[PDB]
């Protein structure tokens, strides 16, 4: 794993690869999350245009890569339940064993560095079940990243919808957490999504609503591989639209929908969020499919 090629590998006059890999780490308990950081080598703005997972296709179940400015630690590596970043950890990439890859569409890149872009990458690697006879070989799992200083026409970002707090009342088998915001920027084109709960989430769905008509962004059971699922055909969201989501919870709290989009570079923002339910009555009209469980 260790056996080396430099952290930075120039590719042509304006592109370089960044190899982001665990520094020969040895998981000891099943189910461990290890984190590392890597500063961008350039101070000027640059664009992330591709990723390649380099996962121990023995023990690694999951990887996440975040962009942020303040990694939770300055150590060679650390344990993620002490944090990923102290500031907002902007998710850029997810990999899970046996999930579909989700690729950056051509002409799309995440904008990093420069004035307002992320200064660091933070890698999180989830090691699952190990054995107690493991020879303490080292693991250097991670991700290789393709960066260019060539301006991309389309800039990728994340629209994070979060529920802020419903409670699961006593005597409840089903609870809906609803989230909705108006959209008032230049168009975004949603091309992947990821859902996240901890309370036994049943199904999480996100929609664009335009003139009262709902268009599915994506729906998934939150209990399975939390990578990014591709949107069958990218959904454009424009000024006047409402983003809406419903998390369906069972008795026997947090619901996040991460919506990965691109925007025209001239008009792009790298992140947006909704933590409100501005149009709660609209949910009376929500498609029935939003309440159908995904076992
Ligand atoms: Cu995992
Ligand atoms: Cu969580
Ligand atoms: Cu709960
Ligand atoms: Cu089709």
């Amino acid at each position: 794993c260790l056996g080396t090629i430099g952290p930075v590998t120039p590719l042509d006059a304006s592109d370089f690869a960044l190899d982001i890999r665990m520094p020969g780490v040895t998981p000891k308990e099943s189910d461990t999350y290890f984190c590392m950081s890597m500063r961008l080598p350039v101070d000027e703005e640059a664009f992330v245009i591709d990723f390649k997972p380099r996962a121990s296709m023995d023990t690694v179940h999951h990887m996440l890569l975040f962009g942020c400015n303040m990694p939770s630690s300055t150590g060679s590596y650390w344990f993620c339940d002490e944090g990923t970043c102290t500031d907002k950890a902007n998710i850029l990439y997810a990999w899970a064993r046996n999930a579909p890859p989700t690729r950056l569409p051509k002409g799309v890149g995440f904008r990093v560095g420069g004035e307002t872009g992320s200064k660091y990458f933070v890698l999180q690697v989830h090691y699952g079940d190990i054995s107690a006879f493991r020879d303490n070989h080292k693991d250097c799992s991670g991700v290789s990243v393709h960066l260019t200083r060539v301006p991309q026409p389309l800039i990728a970002g994340m629209y994070l919808m979060m529920s802020v707090d419903t409670v699961i009342p006593p005597g409840e088998k089903v609870v809906n957490a609803d989230i909705s915001c108006q959209y008032k920027m230049y168009p975004m084109h949603v091309f992947a999504y990821r859902v996240h709960t901890h309370h036994l989430g049943k199904v999480v769905s996100g929609y664009r609503v335009r003139n009262g008509q709902w268009t599915l962004i994506g729906r998934q059971n939150p209990q399975l591989p939390q990578a990014f699922y591709p949107v069958e055909h990218p959904v454009d969201v424009t000024f006047g639209d409402i983003l809406a989501a419903r998390c369906v919870f069972t008795g026997e709290e947090i619901c996040n929908l991460y919506i990965m989009y691109y925007m025209e570079a001239k008009y792009a923002l790298s992140f947006m969020t909704c933590t409100k339910n501005v149009a709660p009555d609209m949910f009376r009209t929500i498609p029935a499919e939003a309440n159908i469980p995904i076992p």
